[PDB]
């Protein structure tokens, strides 16, 4: 309910289980392992959210027993790309868990992202991008925060993840603790590779 | 030389460049590339699991081609199972070239890590134990009826990814660097995600 | 009450505040910053424990407002060394917080240490040593697990800290997640420097 | 050259070896060595705060003597306060030689970190703001009535210890490596432990 998929082929199925935890059945990844999910809304409440990246049934940490994600056809996602395509900013107030095969997770929302006690579980790398993914010939090429003044805001209850965290936004505000192994933080209006290497920058004249 | 595949359908093709390149076997419908070996040892030059659909640049072995054993899909979990009585010695890095994946090494005879590590691996696991199958599907792992050791040597273990260490006993003389470390000792059975499902105790 | 100081000059004062959280007024450090505390019992319950390493009053995370530690005379501890001198093994089931000036914290208990949901807050380095500190001419020289078969046991709820964690014991058992930046783990019967570099080893003949 | 002490009782003695060695001032009864500067800039050779009671080997500056400004006690918190209008540029490592301590750099004019880091520092803090005193005791910090920037450059920031980053605004183009990172932006006042006590907002 805080997570509302886009209508087309890139909108994943969203359900909820006991406690309110939302379960996202991510869309079929391409052959490079990218599951490109599109949303009208992407907000995570205190009950948290689970990306079902599992090819067999099992036990998730936030949502109990889940079956396999029937959208996966012999390959799990290696990168779970979550892209908000409406004007609605994102509010992340609980944990997002990758259930099944560990993967990288990206949330892009050019309207703004606020993380207050948010977090990522079973993810090798996590990225919050106040910006858009860039595509060419249908392949992910990187990310853009060009022509954007919106904000990535880390609230008092902070952000908890493992491994690599990318924080990519025109502006970044913070009011608490950021738990991760390394943080790559890039402010300003820029374009980036898929690995968040900076490729170009837009500067006032 | 250090990595020797086993003769059957589940033996990958292995060559050197001393860095060894393993063209892992085709993954099954659960995303598992199940590779079996008579020996699995990584030297200082390291090893590369070729999980690539297009040619490209590997960190440890230079420029490599696609793995033709894959039929249009990369593996999701690369399972490397030693089926002989030979323990594993890991003295260099193991890299997944191509599409990142999880990797597991199972060797019920013992595993020694001394300067080993994992590259481009979302979650890596070292299991002094055996995988459990049922209907040809991976069900978990077993350290039952086993007293062998996972040993971490002076030069330690490094990965930027998630790490699980599973063995009847663990010895250590060095540093473990990982995004997250789960370690489980004793004689147990496990799910695929290393939840302990049962434990074996003396009378 | 789970923490019982030794009687002599190296026994710190222990009190409890709302919820049961214990507050340790660590003994005066020497000039090198080592506060050498000795205990008959060192057990931390789910309510947690706080080392008062503060030279001014302030707000602790686990125990509310605390006054300055009157044992400190113009210098806080740089290393809080907690040494169990009885035969009683330690059970750590909650967080240990350093209140005041951040410091290194060491618990040595040659009888055994079990950590099940234990953790360290505001510590630059944390060490659990199933072994004894070594002293010469009244100075800390390092640590010993010689002539010891006892166990460091990490339970299902795991261990959470920041930065460097040393796990030093004849045997180490584990059943869960160990959260830290790096873990230096040394099994066997050994002697170590103050920085946990191995100096010697005892091996069966 | 990059670090210039201020003329009074609270100006430390500063020399080079290009690595600069700062013999910080005597700590007060709350353990604070309060040092004031007309300039505080660290170059690629780095800087050393001498917090030692005995001679010994520093990582960045070779063999150094005890800091005679200490009267038998090392500092607990090393507070480095820029009192001029000059921003700080940190392009190398700052090391506490001797007894580990916390370190704070306050410069309300701006701080730029580009390859900077902290060694042997239990908790380090960069504050684009001023310390607050009351009765000559440190009470906290203030970023009020300030629009200046903490900027993290391409070469990033590294420490094995705890880190606080406090500024009206933070810009970044690189990686932060620390045991724990707390970051607080905006116009605020803080306690000594960086709990926000108040905030300044436009009408």
């Amino acid at each position: 309910n805080g997570i509302v998929p886009d209508a087309g082929h890139q909108g994943p199925d969203v359900s909820a289980v006991n406690g309110g935890t939302q379960v996202i059945n991510i869309v079929t990844p391409n052959n490079e392992g990218i599951s490109h999910n599109q949303y009208q809304d992407f907000n995570v409440g205190k009950p948290g959210a689970v990306f079902n990246n599992a090819l067999e049934a099992g036990q998730s940490q936030l949502a109990g027993h889940l079956n396999a994600n029937s959208n996966l056809n012999g390959q799990a996602a290696s990168l779970i790309l979550n892209e908000v395509v409406s004007r609605n900013p994102s509010f992340l107030l609980g944990q997002a868990e990758v259930f099944g095969i560990a993967a990288e997770a990206v949330l892009s929302n050019p309207n703004g992202i606020t993380c207050d006690g948010c977090g990522f579980i079973n993810t090798s790398r996590s990225s919050l991008v106040v910006g858009n993914p860039l595509f060419e010939n249908g392949q992910l090429k990187g990310y853009s925060t060009l022509n954007n003044t919106n904000l990535l805001s880390l609230g008092k209850n902070g952000l908890n993840t493992t491994g690599l965290l990318d924080l990519i936004a025109p502006r970044i505000d913070s009011r608490g603790k950021i738990t991760a192994a390394e943080i790559s933080a890039f402010t300003g209006q820029n374009t980036f590779s898929q690995h968040f290497d900076i490729l170009s920058s837009q500067k006032p004249v």
